[PDB]
């Protein structure tokens, strides 16, 4: 009772600290200041701040934060008249929060923590009228730091580790045949592949025009505007029943589709018989109210200020971002023909990753 | 190479920390909405009676229930044996932390700190680019809001049922009447508490901000204290009178953001009757900064960059920020400035320490 008070009082001020340091890695993400630290190696406030072009004090601070946190690890100087306070990021660390390259790079995720808060007022007036928040309602740093985590992990995976690991995949996709990306976001994806595979014509689905643009400006870039056509839309609808598609992917968005079962239907009828479906959703419970845990907190929080809202305002399923457990995905695709359903190893513990084929 | 096992580790810790974020939102939006406590009262309940009862959607409701179940922050009772509907739970030890302001473990208030705070990163940005500060002014309302509701909460808990009672002598003195003085007022709930219990005294905040000002300003209207409390714009350091009668100076959470303390500290003793008290409460860190750590340090570190610094820095203030007077620093600079008696009081939270401090 006293007991369980003052501990749930504990785990109520361990997740407002969360909450803080998710800002100041956020924060510290944008101004290059983890990248800037691992690479500087043990750093006082003053030699750090002067390596990013930064303030001293406010640097100073961050630093205080993240070595209470134990996200970096402090050495006290010698204040008596090594110097100055020395920071350190360990490698192990830098892994996660500074290096891009690294496979356990998560640092920008936190910025999903001050981009969502931002809709707070949004919600508590969604809650009492029932409306949905249209996605151009949301800060344009939500979508840059889905851009951005897409990229980090899409740069790791999906040619290195991913199309390898699926049979006869890049053999097809050498020879070329279509490939679709359902919400295609900012276009990453579709890029790697016409760069690595030239023979096919890539086709990205997006309902976001942010996000169209985005993709047709990273095509463009690259050089690949004529491998690579974006269509704004939704791909239940658009995607085109040719059965000769090698590769859909679909990642992290199927469970905001207002028709999931329509969309699958789409996919496959897209596919080629020997056709690929890659699927990224999240991993949980098949009964909603068997999750638990940080993963399924964090993602159910982030489904309240984002993908719930705006799947309404969209007039769809709203099913939100824990809506798709593997139960459910094995379920949805035998009813619509896509018979073989398999894990792949997952980026992050957050996902499930499936291998589909009709 | 990496130890594998460790940095597995630390993204475990970094994605409970989002997760905490995230579960922070929630429950600042559950504050605002009433949520916490409609469950706590209501008892074990579907999202759609709840939501029916708050006046609230059931879908998004059930969203924000399955958060707060999975963080353990509710209980969850599964249905569907076709009980009939999932039902949910706020155990009263959970409630009497998030859903009831007049529990002495109520913080539910302080969680909006996260999404009131993170509104400011861009300023923080800019801010670490170019060196200057962020004034008052730019930060949202609901910063401010959220300062008061915490405020009046432990102030009506502790105020005058615990501090006042705890501090010798003090009670006497205050029935018989003298000046009272509080040091950043704020909302003003402290000054009118006095105004109410005590009449015969004379009592004056003093407050930079003219948001709190003009609130604290209107809270004395509202309960009918105007004769006996007087809100004064401006830093108290210069605008404190030095007339050895005050019986009672207060500052809470602010001392630390002053442009001098000792300068505050000496304008303290000059107001001070010679058995008045000062009342400080300030956060309770290491004498060291980079001594500190814990989840709480952190919190008011993340705190003190996106407020305490940049406000600081805006006004020309020393910038020490929101860690900046732990006990050892207290108690030098009281010595240095002729406050010789420094002794502990038991804190609201376990963020702060509390002082009773004398001449």
């Amino acid at each position: 009772d006293m007991a369980a008070t003052e501990a749930f009082a504990g785990r109520f001020l361990d997740d407002m600290g969360g909450g803080m340091v998710s800002i100041m890695c956020a924060l510290g993400d944008q101004l290059g200041l983890f990248r800037a630290l691992a690479e500087q190696g043990p750093s006082g406030s003053a030699d750090l701040a002067s390596r990013t072009g930064l303030d001293e004090r406010y640097v100073r601070e961050w630093l205080l934060c993240l070595s209470s946190a134990g996200y970096v690890t402090v050495d006290p100087g010698d204040p008596d008249g090594g110097g100055a306070d020395r920071f350190t990021l360990p490698a192990e660390h830098a892994a996660v929060v500074a290096f891009e390259e690294s496979p356990f790079f998560m640092g920008g995720a936190s910025r999903l923590v001050p981009a969502l808060a931002a809709m707070s007022d949004a919600l508590v007036e969604a809650f009492r009228t029932g409306a949905g928040v249209p996605q151009e309602r949301y800060p344009a740093a939500l979508y840059r730091t889905m851009w951005q985590m897409s990229s980090s992990w899409l740069n790791t995976l999906l040619l290195p580790q991913w199309i390898p690991a699926i049979d006869g995949l890049a053999k097809r996709l050498e020879s070329g045949a279509p490939v679709a990306h359902v919400g295609s976001g900012g276009g990453r994806a579709l890029v790697l592949l016409a760069q690595a595979f030239p023979n096919c014509r890539c086709t990205g689905y997006d309902r976001l025009r942010l996000n169209v643009e985005r993709a047709r400006q990273e095509a463009a870039d690259a050089g690949v505007t004529d491998r690579v056509e974006i269509v704004e839309g939704d791909a239940e609808r658009l995607l085109p029943a040719t059965g000769d598609h090698a590769l859909v992917m679909c990642f992290d968005v199927l469970h905001d589709a207002p028709d999931p079962a329509a969309a699958l239907r789409a996919v496959r009828g897209a596919l080629a018989p020997d056709g690929v479906f890659l699927l990224l959703e999240s991993n949980g419970a098949d009964r909603p109210a068997d999750n638990s845990g940080s993963a399924a907190a964090m993602l159910y929080g982030a489904s309240v200020l984002y993908s719930v809202p705006a799947s309404r305002a969209a007039g769809g399923a709203a099913l939100g971002l824990m809506g798709l457990p593997p139960g459910k995905v094995r379920a949805l695709c035998a009813e619509a023909g896509l018979r073989s359903v398999k894990r792949l190893p997952s980026p992050t513990p957050l996902n499930a990753l499936y291998e589909i084929r009709p």
